[PDB]
């Protein structure tokens, strides 16, 4: 079975030649227990998307439904929320002074109502991005036979937060499919991915690609002078490391150890899975920073770094 | 299933075209081991033989040799005054002959490690559909180097196999892997595992206050980033673009392979620094940074 059903107007397989496409199971394409998992990830994390990293993990037989089932309880703790809160706050780059991005979007105009639509998207991602960095870290760390959780934590941080989505947030954010997209947009997504030296475009960039000119401006004018700079790389290393410590201190258990997946996955798959998790620690960290940076250029440091959706 | 072991295809088990690939890698790079990175890359159907074929001629050029030379020199950490590892090994019951055996292994690795970084970086970048090679290169630097192993160098190093090892060896290899936050131990450490005491001294006394420090991490990003730039300047072709692999590998193997290559870029930069650092404590900055097998 193939999931990509392009028409007779292109050859079968064409989408894989698309540099802005990366192999993944999409939110639309997913069915069965995987579809249930996807929905559960979104309600449990209070986010309107399934992370690119999860969608790639979804392509490994059996893994993600099990991996999520073992991490879900831990990721609804006040601890996990506070942990994502800290990582979100640490994401700020000490750069100054910043492009006034709002006046810039006016100049591209863009009125207040349209900039609010960009902002809504930026905020949903600011909220979930650090949360996903913890999940992927709990998963990567246990995949590599290092301890995840089991820590001694007060009742208050063990308490859980409610499942569902907060008032200011639509349940499911529309992402541009790079395979149904124009040359211009494929170009835009591939350029921002290459800018970060990434394997593909983050869901973040799929979502802003709804306004191709917004994505262009934030890529070439906002992110180009900052991405992959010393200070940027240093900040990413700090998030990767901090998230690593945060998952050690988790109450309960998260992730699934590589020894326990011997019955489930082939050696090759376990090697690819290990490499995929490694990569997504850094990818999410990078993206966590880039989008908070854009947000800061728009609204400032407090709006950027505080939880957009308190919870 | 024990944590010191990671999925790979060993130099011993390899057979068919894959065995021929391994031997040619050893002959072409002039190194006594096929990298852990490569041994794991060999678990994906058809990839490594193909990937090597299309990179071997880029990787035997004088440009590539001089590129590896640079990356090796860039590897020194400026950390301050060092443990005298020669006098520490004497203190631990080693004589001159045994330190010479350890030296020979350190120098072999110092030599090969940055070459493997260039190879895996080329594989990584081309897998991520970003340009590799095709630069303007002087006739002098497109000139290949002689194939085969130099003198002062074993044609194949003994590497301890973690799956068969004592609790002691299994523990030491995990500890050093965890120190660097690695998914499994380097061959470097499998080779030093032949002298368990050496592996422990180097892990606990030398690398323990150095690995994963801010300085180390910055040096590791330096090499990853430099290797990248050097690979762009390669003569002729290298690697295999993701586009050329779709009729061979599944979507999941492509994603797994992307992620595996991205990880080994950082792994080999790390180990290059760590082992070169160990070597500096033995013999000084000059013996550690410079090519042990100049050609």
């Amino acid at each position: 079975h193939h999931h990509h059903h392009s028409s007779g107007l292109v050859p079968r397989g064409s989408h894989m030649t698309n540099p802005a496409y990366f192999p993944q199971l999409s939110q639309l394409d997913v069915s069965g227990e995987m579809e249930s998992t996807y929905e559960d990830i979104r309600l449990t994390l209070r986010v309107p998307w399934v992370a690119f990293g999860c969608r790639v993990l979804a392509t490994f037989p059996g893994y993600l439904p099990l991996a999520w089932r073992r991490s879900a309880e831990a990721l609804i703790t006040r601890y996990a929320e506070q942990a994502a809160d800290e990582l979100r706050e640490r994401s700020l780059l000490n750069i100054g002074p910043l492009p006034n991005l709002k006046e810039r979007l006016y100049a591209a105009g863009f009125d207040d109502g349209e900039i609010e639509k960009v902002r809504r998207v930026l905020y949903a991602f600011n909220y979930g991005n650090p949360k996903y960095l913890l999940l992927i870290t709990a998963l990567s760390e246990s995949m590599q036979m290092r301890p995840v959780g089991g820590a001694e934590v007060s009742s208050e941080l063990r308490a859980s937060i409610p499942k569902g989505h907060p008032k200011g947030m639509d349940p499911l954010l529309p992402l541009v499919d790079a395979t149904k997209a124009s040359t211009e947009v494929q170009g835009l997504l591939k350029r921002v991915a290459d800018l970060h030296y990434h394997h593909g475009p983050a869901s973040d960039f799929q979502a802003l690609a709804n306004w191709p000119k917004v994505l262009q401006i934030v890529t070439d004018e906002v992110l180009a002078p900052v991405a992959r700079t010393e200070q940027y790389d240093a900040k990413s290393r700090e998030l990767v490391t901090r998230a690593r410590e945060l998952v050690r201190g988790l109450p309960g258990s998260a992730g699934v150890q590589r020894s326990e997946l011997m019955s489930m996955l082939t050696p090759n798959e376990l090697a690819g899975l290990t490499g995929v998790l490694f990569m997504y620690q850094r990818f999410i960290a990078d993206i966590t920073i880039s989008i908070i940076h854009i947000t800061e250029c728009l609204d400032g440091a407090e709006a950027a770094s505080k939880s957009p959706f308190p919870i």
